[PDB]
């Protein structure tokens, strides 16, 4: 009965795993509309309509730092927008902005006849993902947009850690060893902020400030958290329910926190 659910049962293996059911291709935008240049990769055979999730990277940092997370989610499930920012020293507002005009530039795809994307989104279900200035961008935009489904920002930072304004489920991923955005006064902070959320704190063990940029060693935790994540709350998907509530309690967290969970 849920409509929005797609694709088998999963388990911690389809999770964990390099990819997911579905067949992924991908394409360049024309005239991106708002941003600098993106990437956009769709399930050719998800079965339905899917969510649609936008990603931007860190100061001075472009498209291949969070592109792993194109395919992966998207072979899930998921209509999804790297992009790279106008200029490479854009600050979190102007990334947040940016981030939402590919939102709606994805909507506008969905609606233009000749894009490989036309009739694939449910623009009504939409995430915000993206590293450090990307990931503070993030979460101004789930501020600013409450009706955003959901919201995984890794290594965040602002220059303001007050999130209280998030009622957005939100999962931050932390590195432990941060020197660029340090835990004790970026994503920790930020994750303590918001108190009417479902919310999520998952801190790698001994990671650098690119711990969950492409090319990491941790793509099976980390993919299945993020992918179970959009999954629970993007698609109300309470298949995911465990996956995305539970504390993995792994060696290669070294802390993790949650509250308001199902």
């Amino acid at each position: 009965m849920n409509p929005y659910a797609r694709g088998p049962n999963p388990t911690a293996a389809s999770l964990e795993a390099s990819a997911g059911p579905f067949t992924v291709r991908s394409f360049t935008v024309s005239r991106p509309s708002g941003y600098g240049a993106g990437t956009v990769y769709y399930p050719t055979n998800a079965g339905g309509t899917v969510g649609a999730i936008a990603i931007v990277p860190g100061y001075t940092a472009r498209q291949s730092s969070i592109k792993w997370w194109g395919p992966r989610l998207a072979s899930h499930g998921f209509v999804v927008i790297t992009i790279d920012t106008n200029s490479t020293l854009d600050q979190p507002s102007s990334r947040s902005s940016q981030q939402m005009a590919a939102l709606g530039q994805v909507a506008s795809l969905n609606g233009t006849s000749s894009s490989p994307i036309y009739g694939k989104v449910d623009t009504a279900r939409m995430g915000v993902m993206g590293w450090a200035m990307g990931g503070g961008g993030s979460l101004i935009s789930a501020a600013n947009n409450p009706s955003l489904k959901a919201a995984a920002p890794q290594a965040p930072w602002d220059s303001s850690t007050n999130f209280s304004s998030v009622t957005v489920p939100t999962l931050i991923f932390a590195c432990e060893n941060d020197s660029i955005a340090p835990v004790n006064s970026s994503a920790l902070p930020i994750y303590d902020s918001m108190s009417r959320n479902a919310k999520q704190f998952l801190e790698i063990n001994g990671g650098s400030h690119s711990c969950a940029n492409s090319g990491n060693s941790n793509q099976a935790l980390i993919g299945k958290k993020g992918v179970a994540w959009m999954k629970r709350f993007m698609d109300n998907d309470t298949r995911y329910s465990t996956f995305a509530c539970e504390n993995p309690n792994s060696t290669r967290v070294s802390d993790f926190r949650t509250a308001n969970c199902s």
